[PDB]
Protein backbone atom coordinates (compact mmCIF):
# COMPACT_ATOMS: atom_id res chain seq x y z
CA UNK A 1 0.00 0.00 0.00
CA UNK A 2 0.80 3.80 -0.57
CA UNK A 3 1.78 6.51 2.66
CA UNK A 4 -0.31 8.64 3.72
CA UNK A 5 0.99 11.42 1.87
CA UNK A 6 0.75 9.90 -1.07
CA UNK A 7 -2.91 9.12 -1.24
CA UNK A 8 -4.54 10.52 -4.49
CA UNK A 9 -7.41 12.51 -3.05
CA UNK A 10 -5.10 15.04 -0.35
CA UNK A 11 -6.04 16.23 2.80
CA UNK A 12 -8.68 13.79 3.40
CA UNK A 13 -10.04 10.77 5.77
CA UNK A 14 -12.68 9.18 6.52
CA UNK A 15 -13.54 7.65 10.23
CA UNK A 16 -16.01 5.31 10.81
CA UNK A 17 -18.06 3.85 13.51
CA UNK A 18 -17.64 0.08 14.16
CA UNK A 19 -21.37 -0.77 15.51
CA UNK A 20 -23.75 -0.78 13.02
CA UNK A 21 -21.77 1.38 10.71
CA UNK A 22 -19.10 -0.98 9.80
CA UNK A 23 -20.60 -4.17 10.53
CA UNK A 24 -24.44 -5.35 10.52
CA UNK A 25 -25.77 -5.12 14.49
CA UNK A 26 -24.06 -8.13 16.78
CA UNK A 27 -22.23 -9.09 13.58
CA UNK A 28 -18.93 -9.35 12.17
CA UNK A 29 -18.07 -7.37 9.38
CA UNK A 30 -18.95 -8.58 5.95
CA UNK A 31 -16.54 -8.82 2.99
CA UNK A 32 -18.62 -6.81 0.81
CA UNK A 33 -17.29 -3.86 3.35
CA UNK A 34 -13.90 -5.10 3.73
CA UNK A 35 -13.43 -5.01 0.11
CA UNK A 36 -15.64 -1.20 -0.46
CA UNK A 37 -12.74 -0.26 2.40
CA UNK A 38 -9.84 -1.39 0.88
CA UNK A 39 -11.07 0.40 -2.18
CA UNK A 40 -11.59 3.79 -0.43
CA UNK A 41 -8.19 3.15 1.56
CA UNK A 42 -6.45 3.68 -2.08
CA UNK A 43 -8.11 7.04 -2.58
CA UNK A 44 -7.67 8.62 1.10
CA UNK A 45 -7.14 7.94 4.62
CA UNK A 46 -9.57 5.56 6.64
CA UNK A 47 -9.73 4.77 10.00
CA UNK A 48 -12.14 3.81 12.63
CA UNK A 49 -13.61 4.72 16.04
CA UNK A 50 -15.52 2.84 18.60
CA UNK A 51 -16.08 2.73 22.19
CA UNK A 52 -15.13 -0.88 22.44
CA UNK A 53 -11.48 -2.19 23.28
CA UNK A 54 -9.23 -3.36 20.67
CA UNK A 55 -9.88 -6.91 21.13
CA UNK A 56 -13.71 -6.40 20.44
CA UNK A 57 -12.74 -4.50 17.06
CA UNK A 58 -10.43 -7.75 16.37
CA UNK A 59 -13.53 -9.82 16.37
CA UNK A 60 -15.69 -7.84 14.72
CA UNK A 61 -13.00 -6.51 11.70
CA UNK A 62 -10.34 -8.81 12.03
CA UNK A 63 -9.78 -12.30 12.27
CA UNK A 64 -6.57 -15.38 12.90
CA UNK A 65 -5.12 -14.32 9.62
CA UNK A 66 -5.33 -10.35 9.81
CA UNK A 67 -5.10 -7.98 12.51
CA UNK A 68 -7.43 -5.53 12.05
CA UNK A 69 -4.77 -2.63 12.54
CA UNK A 70 -3.80 -3.51 9.43
CA UNK A 71 -6.83 -2.54 7.37
CA UNK A 72 -7.00 1.09 9.04
CA UNK A 73 -4.41 3.92 8.60
CA UNK A 74 -5.91 4.77 12.31
CA UNK A 75 -7.44 2.72 14.71
CA UNK A 76 -9.20 4.05 17.48
CA UNK A 77 -10.43 2.15 20.03
CA UNK A 78 -12.53 3.45 23.20
CA UNK A 79 -13.07 6.89 21.48
CA UNK A 80 -9.19 7.08 20.86
CA UNK A 81 -8.02 6.86 24.58
CA UNK A 82 -5.85 3.86 22.46
CA UNK A 83 -4.89 4.77 18.97
CA UNK A 84 -3.11 2.95 16.52
CA UNK A 85 -1.40 4.68 12.97
CA UNK A 86 -0.15 2.02 10.74
CA UNK A 87 -0.04 -0.74 13.18
CA UNK A 88 2.03 1.08 15.51
CA UNK A 89 0.87 2.17 19.15
CA UNK A 90 0.07 5.81 19.49
CA UNK A 91 0.76 7.03 23.51
CA UNK A 92 -2.19 7.15 25.35
CA UNK A 93 -3.74 7.46 29.05
CA UNK A 94 -6.33 6.00 30.66
CA UNK A 95 -9.45 7.09 32.96
CA UNK A 96 -7.54 5.68 36.13
CA UNK A 97 -4.49 7.37 35.35
CA UNK A 98 -6.33 11.00 35.14
CA UNK A 99 -8.28 10.46 37.92
CA UNK A 100 -5.98 8.82 40.08
CA UNK A 101 -6.86 5.86 42.03
CA UNK A 102 -8.09 7.66 45.41
CA UNK A 103 -10.36 9.77 43.67
CA UNK A 104 -11.53 6.67 41.36
CA UNK A 105 -12.56 4.83 44.83
CA UNK A 106 -14.37 7.93 45.96
CA UNK A 107 -16.37 7.45 43.04
CA UNK A 108 -16.72 3.99 43.64
CA UNK A 109 -17.52 3.83 46.99
CA UNK A 110 -19.98 6.42 46.38
CA UNK A 111 -21.93 4.40 43.55
CA UNK A 112 -21.99 0.82 45.36
CA UNK A 113 -23.35 2.71 48.47
CA UNK A 114 -25.84 4.50 46.69
CA UNK A 115 -27.04 1.22 44.82
CA UNK A 116 -26.87 -0.36 48.35
CA UNK A 117 -29.37 2.59 49.28
CA UNK A 118 -31.02 2.62 46.26
CA UNK A 119 -34.76 0.75 46.15
CA UNK A 120 -35.22 -0.92 42.69
CA UNK A 121 -38.01 -4.40 41.97
CA UNK A 122 -34.51 -5.99 40.89
CA UNK A 123 -30.92 -6.08 41.75
CA UNK A 124 -28.65 -8.52 39.85
CA UNK A 125 -24.84 -8.02 39.13
CA UNK A 126 -22.03 -6.25 37.61
CA UNK A 127 -23.28 -2.46 38.59
CA UNK A 128 -20.20 -1.24 37.76
CA UNK A 129 -18.18 -1.77 34.75
CA UNK A 130 -14.28 -0.47 34.48
CA UNK A 131 -13.14 0.08 31.23
CA UNK A 132 -9.87 1.82 30.00
CA UNK A 133 -11.38 5.47 29.25
CA UNK A 134 -14.41 5.14 31.07
CA UNK A 135 -17.23 3.38 33.62
CA UNK A 136 -20.42 2.09 33.28
CA UNK A 137 -22.58 1.80 35.70
CA UNK A 138 -26.18 0.32 35.95
CA UNK A 139 -28.32 0.11 39.00
CA UNK A 140 -29.64 -2.89 38.04
CA UNK A 141 -26.66 -4.37 37.00
CA UNK A 142 -25.75 -5.69 33.60
CA UNK A 143 -26.14 -9.13 34.90
CA UNK A 144 -29.59 -8.35 34.20
CA UNK A 145 -31.66 -10.85 31.36
CA UNK A 146 -33.14 -9.31 28.39
CA UNK A 147 -36.84 -9.55 30.02
CA UNK A 148 -34.96 -7.82 32.99
CA UNK A 149 -33.50 -5.24 31.24
CA UNK A 150 -36.61 -4.20 29.39
CA UNK A 151 -38.40 -4.30 32.60
CA UNK A 152 -35.53 -1.59 34.10
CA UNK A 153 -36.11 0.52 31.01
CA UNK A 154 -39.42 1.17 31.42
CA UNK A 155 -39.41 1.29 35.28
CA UNK A 156 -36.09 3.56 34.76
CA UNK A 157 -38.66 5.56 31.92
CA UNK A 158 -41.51 6.28 35.06
CA UNK A 159 -38.99 7.11 38.02
CA UNK A 160 -36.33 8.75 36.38
CA UNK A 161 -33.42 6.01 38.29
CA UNK A 162 -30.00 7.00 35.93
CA UNK A 163 -31.57 10.35 36.17
CA UNK A 164 -31.80 11.15 39.61
CA UNK A 165 -28.49 9.10 40.29
CA UNK A 166 -26.25 10.99 37.56
CA UNK A 167 -27.69 14.66 38.97
CA UNK A 168 -26.70 13.11 42.21
CA UNK A 169 -23.06 12.19 41.48
CA UNK A 170 -22.47 15.75 39.33
CA UNK A 171 -23.25 17.25 43.22
CA UNK A 172 -21.28 14.90 45.06
CA UNK A 173 -18.24 15.56 42.50
CA UNK A 174 -18.95 18.75 41.10
CA UNK A 175 -14.99 19.17 40.78
CA UNK A 176 -14.42 15.77 39.26
CA UNK A 177 -14.04 17.03 35.86
CA UNK A 178 -16.77 14.06 34.46
CA UNK A 179 -19.23 13.85 32.05
CA UNK A 180 -22.54 11.52 32.12
CA UNK A 181 -24.07 9.95 29.17
CA UNK A 182 -27.09 7.90 29.96
CA UNK A 183 -27.76 5.28 26.77
CA UNK A 184 -29.59 1.93 26.01
CA UNK A 185 -31.11 0.28 28.54
CA UNK A 186 -29.60 -0.37 32.07
CA UNK A 187 -27.19 2.10 32.29
CA UNK A 188 -24.70 5.16 31.82
CA UNK A 189 -21.32 6.14 31.19
CA UNK A 190 -18.85 8.28 33.29
CA UNK A 191 -15.82 9.66 31.64
CA UNK A 192 -13.60 12.75 31.73
CA UNK A 193 -15.10 15.65 29.54
CA UNK A 194 -13.95 15.31 26.13
CA UNK A 195 -13.09 11.98 26.13
CA UNK A 196 -15.99 11.02 23.80
CA UNK A 197 -15.23 10.12 20.24
CA UNK A 198 -14.02 13.85 19.42
CA UNK A 199 -11.26 12.08 21.66
CA UNK A 200 -9.68 10.43 18.41
CA UNK A 201 -9.48 13.69 16.41
CA UNK A 202 -6.39 14.96 18.22
CA UNK A 203 -4.46 11.85 16.35
CA UNK A 204 -5.81 12.65 12.92
CA UNK A 205 -4.62 16.75 14.02
CA UNK A 206 -1.67 15.40 15.00
CA UNK A 207 -0.53 13.95 11.53
CA UNK A 208 0.22 17.21 10.04
CA UNK A 209 3.81 16.62 12.26
CA UNK A 210 4.65 13.32 11.30
CA UNK A 211 3.94 12.75 7.33
CA UNK A 212 2.70 16.49 6.96
CA UNK A 213 -1.16 15.61 5.87
CA UNK A 214 -3.24 18.03 6.75
CA UNK A 215 -6.64 16.19 7.47
CA UNK A 216 -8.91 19.39 6.33
CA UNK A 217 -12.01 17.18 5.04
CA UNK A 218 -12.77 14.35 7.88
CA UNK A 219 -15.30 12.18 7.00
CA UNK A 220 -17.42 10.37 9.96
CA UNK A 221 -20.36 7.93 9.67
CA UNK A 222 -21.96 6.97 12.74
CA UNK A 223 -25.39 5.42 13.16
CA UNK A 224 -26.12 7.06 16.22
CA UNK A 225 -25.73 10.88 15.80
CA UNK A 226 -28.66 11.95 17.01
CA UNK A 227 -28.60 13.99 21.02
CA UNK A 228 -27.22 12.01 23.37
CA UNK A 229 -26.08 8.95 20.93
CA UNK A 230 -22.60 8.16 20.89
CA UNK A 231 -21.65 9.41 17.71
CA UNK A 232 -23.37 13.02 18.31
CA UNK A 233 -20.36 15.20 19.29
CA UNK A 234 -18.15 14.00 16.61
CA UNK A 235 -20.94 14.21 13.91
CA UNK A 236 -21.86 17.66 15.26
CA UNK A 237 -18.37 19.12 15.32
CA UNK A 238 -17.17 21.71 12.92
CA UNK A 239 -14.56 20.05 12.15
CA UNK A 240 -16.26 16.83 10.32
CA UNK A 241 -18.40 16.06 7.64
CA UNK A 242 -21.10 13.94 10.02
CA UNK A 243 -22.95 11.20 7.56
CA UNK A 244 -25.79 9.14 9.38
CA UNK A 245 -26.62 5.95 8.71
CA UNK A 246 -28.86 3.18 9.49
CA UNK A 247 -26.67 0.58 9.41
CA UNK A 248 -24.08 -1.30 7.40
CA UNK A 249 -25.87 -1.03 3.72
CA UNK A 250 -26.63 2.65 4.42
CA UNK A 251 -22.77 3.26 4.85
CA UNK A 252 -21.79 1.21 1.03
CA UNK A 253 -25.00 2.98 -0.51
CA UNK A 254 -23.24 6.71 0.85
CA UNK A 255 -19.76 6.10 0.85
CA UNK A 256 -20.26 4.71 -3.23
CA UNK A 257 -22.11 8.13 -4.21
CA UNK A 258 -19.75 10.29 -1.33
CA UNK A 259 -16.51 8.77 -3.67
CA UNK A 260 -17.89 7.71 -7.10
CA UNK A 261 -17.14 4.17 -5.83
CA UNK B 1 -25.62 -43.19 19.61
CA UNK B 2 -28.71 -43.08 21.72
CA UNK B 3 -27.10 -43.53 25.44
CA UNK B 4 -29.09 -47.21 25.83
CA UNK B 5 -26.65 -48.03 22.73
CA UNK B 6 -23.53 -47.06 24.20
CA UNK B 7 -21.38 -50.33 24.38
CA UNK B 8 -20.00 -49.83 27.46
CA UNK B 9 -23.21 -49.89 29.57
CA UNK B 10 -23.91 -48.12 33.02
CA UNK B 11 -21.04 -45.86 32.67
CA UNK B 12 -20.20 -42.12 32.29
CA UNK B 13 -17.48 -39.96 32.07
CA UNK B 14 -17.80 -36.48 33.90
CA UNK B 15 -15.07 -33.83 33.27
CA UNK B 16 -14.40 -30.60 34.97
CA UNK B 17 -13.74 -27.52 32.51
CA UNK B 18 -11.09 -25.56 33.51
CA UNK B 19 -7.77 -26.89 33.96
CA UNK B 20 -9.29 -30.50 33.17
CA UNK B 21 -10.19 -30.14 29.44
CA UNK B 22 -8.83 -27.52 28.58
CA UNK B 23 -6.57 -24.78 29.96
CA UNK B 24 -7.50 -22.08 32.75
CA UNK B 25 -10.09 -19.93 30.48
CA UNK B 26 -8.81 -20.96 27.21
CA UNK B 27 -9.48 -22.92 24.03
CA UNK B 28 -9.33 -26.79 24.01
CA UNK B 29 -7.26 -28.68 22.03
CA UNK B 30 -7.73 -30.33 18.94
CA UNK B 31 -6.61 -34.00 20.61
CA UNK B 32 -8.46 -33.86 23.85
CA UNK B 33 -11.71 -33.01 21.22
CA UNK B 34 -10.38 -36.23 19.17
CA UNK B 35 -10.16 -37.99 22.51
CA UNK B 36 -13.55 -36.86 24.00
CA UNK B 37 -15.74 -37.89 20.61
CA UNK B 38 -13.60 -41.07 20.84
CA UNK B 39 -14.63 -41.78 24.37
CA UNK B 40 -18.36 -40.90 23.75
CA UNK B 41 -18.84 -43.86 21.21
CA UNK B 42 -18.02 -45.94 24.08
CA UNK B 43 -19.88 -44.27 26.93
CA UNK B 44 -21.79 -41.51 27.92
CA UNK B 45 -20.00 -38.34 28.40
CA UNK B 46 -20.39 -35.02 29.96
CA UNK B 47 -18.74 -31.64 31.93
CA UNK B 48 -19.84 -29.93 34.84
CA UNK B 49 -18.24 -26.17 35.48
CA UNK B 50 -18.98 -23.04 38.01
CA UNK B 51 -19.10 -20.79 34.69
CA UNK B 52 -21.89 -19.78 32.26
CA UNK B 53 -22.38 -22.07 29.13
CA UNK B 54 -21.27 -18.79 27.40
CA UNK B 55 -17.74 -19.61 28.88
CA UNK B 56 -17.99 -23.32 28.04
CA UNK B 57 -19.29 -22.50 24.30
CA UNK B 58 -16.00 -20.48 24.25
CA UNK B 59 -13.38 -22.56 25.50
CA UNK B 60 -15.02 -25.86 23.58
CA UNK B 61 -16.59 -24.79 20.91
CA UNK B 62 -16.80 -22.41 18.02
CA UNK B 63 -19.02 -20.31 15.34
CA UNK B 64 -19.84 -23.60 13.33
CA UNK B 65 -19.84 -26.37 16.50
CA UNK B 66 -22.48 -25.76 19.71
CA UNK B 67 -20.77 -27.17 22.61
CA UNK B 68 -23.90 -28.61 23.64
CA UNK B 69 -23.46 -31.11 20.39
CA UNK B 70 -20.00 -32.36 21.92
CA UNK B 71 -21.21 -33.79 25.17
CA UNK B 72 -24.61 -36.17 26.15
CA UNK B 73 -24.88 -33.90 29.54
CA UNK B 74 -23.53 -30.33 29.60
CA UNK B 75 -23.83 -29.13 33.41
CA UNK B 76 -22.75 -25.33 33.77
CA UNK B 77 -23.06 -23.65 37.06
CA UNK B 78 -22.63 -27.07 38.56
CA UNK B 79 -25.68 -28.38 36.77
CA UNK B 80 -28.33 -25.52 37.84
CA UNK B 81 -28.12 -25.39 34.04
CA UNK B 82 -28.18 -28.42 32.54
CA UNK B 83 -28.25 -29.94 28.77
CA UNK B 84 -28.97 -33.77 27.38
CA UNK B 85 -28.10 -34.04 24.14
CA UNK B 86 -28.80 -30.71 23.14
CA UNK B 87 -31.81 -30.52 24.93
CA UNK B 88 -32.26 -27.68 28.00
CA UNK B 89 -33.42 -30.02 31.09
CA UNK B 90 -35.46 -27.95 34.00
CA UNK B 91 -33.66 -26.75 36.38
CA UNK B 92 -34.35 -23.91 39.37
CA UNK B 93 -31.48 -21.21 40.00
CA UNK B 94 -30.33 -19.36 43.08
CA UNK B 95 -32.64 -15.72 42.80
CA UNK B 96 -35.63 -18.49 43.38
CA UNK B 97 -34.10 -20.45 45.57
CA UNK B 98 -33.35 -17.16 47.70
CA UNK B 99 -36.19 -14.66 46.27
CA UNK B 100 -35.70 -11.25 45.14
CA UNK B 101 -36.21 -9.10 48.85
CA UNK B 102 -33.45 -12.03 50.26
CA UNK B 103 -31.18 -11.16 47.33
CA UNK B 104 -31.26 -7.51 48.01
CA UNK B 105 -30.42 -8.01 51.92
CA UNK B 106 -27.68 -10.06 50.89
CA UNK B 107 -26.47 -7.55 47.61
CA UNK B 108 -27.22 -4.46 49.70
CA UNK B 109 -24.85 -5.56 52.43
CA UNK B 110 -22.12 -6.94 50.22
CA UNK B 111 -22.28 -3.36 48.23
CA UNK B 112 -22.31 -1.08 51.28
CA UNK B 113 -19.68 -3.45 52.65
CA UNK B 114 -17.37 -2.48 49.64
CA UNK B 115 -18.26 1.33 50.48
CA UNK B 116 -16.66 0.86 53.37
CA UNK B 117 -13.61 -1.50 52.51
CA UNK B 118 -10.06 0.53 51.78
CA UNK B 119 -7.98 -1.52 49.65
CA UNK B 120 -4.85 -0.86 47.36
CA UNK B 121 -6.94 -1.02 43.80
CA UNK B 122 -10.99 -1.21 43.34
CA UNK B 123 -11.93 -1.69 39.41
CA UNK B 124 -15.35 -3.13 38.38
CA UNK B 125 -17.47 -6.32 38.64
CA UNK B 126 -17.65 -6.53 42.47
CA UNK B 127 -20.42 -8.93 42.12
CA UNK B 128 -21.25 -11.15 39.26
CA UNK B 129 -25.01 -12.59 39.46
CA UNK B 130 -25.37 -16.07 38.25
CA UNK B 131 -27.77 -18.82 38.19
CA UNK B 132 -26.17 -21.21 40.68
CA UNK B 133 -24.34 -18.33 42.92
CA UNK B 134 -23.20 -14.98 42.92
CA UNK B 135 -19.46 -14.40 42.85
CA UNK B 136 -17.99 -11.38 44.91
CA UNK B 137 -14.65 -10.03 44.43
CA UNK B 138 -13.45 -6.75 46.20
CA UNK B 139 -10.96 -5.53 43.48
CA UNK B 140 -13.75 -6.87 41.25
CA UNK B 141 -13.56 -9.00 38.29
CA UNK B 142 -12.31 -6.26 35.52
CA UNK B 143 -8.69 -6.74 37.21
CA UNK B 144 -6.33 -7.06 34.70
CA UNK B 145 -3.77 -10.50 34.69
CA UNK B 146 -1.24 -8.78 36.48
CA UNK B 147 -3.63 -7.25 39.06
CA UNK B 148 -5.08 -9.93 40.20
CA UNK B 149 -1.76 -11.57 40.89
CA UNK B 150 -1.17 -8.32 42.70
CA UNK B 151 -4.43 -8.93 44.74
CA UNK B 152 -3.51 -12.71 45.66
CA UNK B 153 -0.82 -11.46 47.15
CA UNK B 154 -2.17 -8.77 49.25
CA UNK B 155 -5.15 -10.69 50.18
CA UNK B 156 -2.70 -13.67 51.32
CA UNK B 157 -0.80 -11.26 53.93
CA UNK B 158 -4.06 -8.87 54.80
CA UNK B 159 -7.28 -11.56 55.08
CA UNK B 160 -9.43 -9.12 52.66
CA UNK B 161 -11.50 -12.37 51.73
CA UNK B 162 -11.51 -14.43 54.56
CA UNK B 163 -12.94 -11.30 56.66
CA UNK B 164 -15.65 -10.41 54.10
CA UNK B 165 -16.84 -14.13 54.29
CA UNK B 166 -17.19 -14.30 58.50
CA UNK B 167 -18.45 -10.81 58.32
CA UNK B 168 -21.13 -12.53 55.81
CA UNK B 169 -21.51 -15.83 57.89
CA UNK B 170 -22.00 -13.25 61.17
CA UNK B 171 -24.82 -10.95 59.28
CA UNK B 172 -26.56 -13.73 57.42
CA UNK B 173 -26.11 -17.07 59.78
CA UNK B 174 -29.53 -18.31 58.63
CA UNK B 175 -29.08 -18.59 55.33
CA UNK B 176 -28.10 -21.56 53.91
CA UNK B 177 -25.27 -20.32 52.33
CA UNK B 178 -21.72 -21.99 51.57
CA UNK B 179 -19.00 -20.18 50.88
CA UNK B 180 -15.80 -20.64 48.52
CA UNK B 181 -12.60 -18.76 48.26
CA UNK B 182 -11.31 -19.76 44.91
CA UNK B 183 -8.44 -18.04 42.61
CA UNK B 184 -7.05 -15.14 43.18
CA UNK B 185 -9.54 -12.29 43.76
CA UNK B 186 -13.17 -13.51 44.70
CA UNK B 187 -15.31 -15.86 46.51
CA UNK B 188 -18.60 -17.76 45.46
CA UNK B 189 -21.76 -17.70 47.45
CA UNK B 190 -24.36 -20.32 46.80
CA UNK B 191 -27.19 -22.36 48.56
CA UNK B 192 -25.41 -25.75 50.65
CA UNK B 193 -25.55 -28.43 48.10
CA UNK B 194 -24.95 -26.93 44.82
CA UNK B 195 -21.54 -27.51 44.78
CA UNK B 196 -20.41 -30.06 41.82
CA UNK B 197 -22.26 -33.06 43.12
CA UNK B 198 -25.58 -30.95 42.27
CA UNK B 199 -25.72 -31.91 38.30
CA UNK B 200 -25.64 -35.82 39.92
CA UNK B 201 -29.33 -35.50 39.91
CA UNK B 202 -29.55 -35.48 36.29
CA UNK B 203 -27.35 -38.56 36.11
CA UNK B 204 -29.46 -40.35 38.18
CA UNK B 205 -32.96 -39.02 36.49
CA UNK B 206 -31.55 -40.73 33.13
CA UNK B 207 -33.21 -43.62 34.63
CA UNK B 208 -36.62 -42.58 33.82
CA UNK B 209 -35.65 -41.13 30.42
CA UNK B 210 -33.62 -43.83 28.32
CA UNK B 211 -33.95 -46.55 31.56
CA UNK B 212 -30.10 -46.29 31.83
CA UNK B 213 -28.70 -46.20 35.29
CA UNK B 214 -25.38 -44.67 35.93
CA UNK B 215 -23.92 -47.13 38.14
CA UNK B 216 -19.96 -46.48 36.97
CA UNK B 217 -19.55 -42.74 37.27
CA UNK B 218 -16.05 -41.30 36.63
CA UNK B 219 -15.34 -38.04 37.71
CA UNK B 220 -12.01 -36.12 36.57
CA UNK B 221 -11.14 -32.66 37.77
CA UNK B 222 -7.85 -30.64 39.05
CA UNK B 223 -9.50 -29.04 42.26
CA UNK B 224 -10.06 -32.38 44.57
CA UNK B 225 -8.50 -31.64 47.59
CA UNK B 226 -10.10 -30.36 50.43
CA UNK B 227 -11.25 -26.64 49.69
CA UNK B 228 -11.25 -27.20 46.02
CA UNK B 229 -14.59 -27.03 44.02
CA UNK B 230 -13.95 -30.42 42.73
CA UNK B 231 -13.73 -31.69 46.50
CA UNK B 232 -17.06 -33.05 47.01
CA UNK B 233 -17.83 -34.74 43.63
CA UNK B 234 -14.29 -36.74 43.59
CA UNK B 235 -14.98 -37.93 47.35
CA UNK B 236 -18.69 -38.70 46.79
CA UNK B 237 -19.02 -42.45 47.14
CA UNK B 238 -21.51 -42.99 44.29
CA UNK B 239 -17.92 -41.57 41.79
CA UNK B 240 -14.74 -43.05 40.86
CA UNK B 241 -12.78 -40.14 40.95
CA UNK B 242 -9.75 -39.21 39.40
CA UNK B 243 -7.78 -36.19 40.21
CA UNK B 244 -5.66 -34.42 37.31
CA UNK B 245 -2.98 -31.91 37.02
CA UNK B 246 -4.09 -30.35 33.99
CA UNK B 247 -5.23 -31.59 30.57
CA UNK B 248 -2.35 -33.39 29.75
CA UNK B 249 -2.62 -35.48 32.67
CA UNK B 250 -6.40 -35.89 31.87
CA UNK B 251 -5.51 -37.11 28.73
CA UNK B 252 -3.18 -39.44 30.18
CA UNK B 253 -5.18 -41.03 32.40
CA UNK B 254 -8.05 -41.35 29.94
CA UNK B 255 -6.20 -43.32 27.28
CA UNK B 256 -5.10 -45.65 30.18
CA UNK B 257 -8.61 -45.71 31.22
CA UNK B 258 -10.61 -46.71 28.23
CA UNK B 259 -7.72 -47.70 26.25
CA UNK B 260 -7.92 -44.71 23.88
CL1 LIG C 1 -20.23 -4.66 40.33
MG1 LIG D 1 -22.70 2.25 16.14
MG1 LIG E 1 -10.85 -26.97 37.33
Amino acid sequence: GSALQDRPIKNTICLFDVDETLTPARRAVTPEMLMLLSQLRHKCAIGYVGGSNLAKQQEQLGTGATDVTSLFDFCFPENGLMAFRLGKPLASTSFIEWIGEEKYQKLVNFILRYFADLQLPKKRGTFIEFRNGMINVSPIGRNASVEERNEFEAYDKEHHIRTDMVNALKKEFPDYGLTYSIGGQISFDVFPTGWDKTYCLRHVEAEKEISGVEYTTIHFFGDKCFPGGNDYEIYSDPRTIGHSVHGPEDTMKQLKELFQL
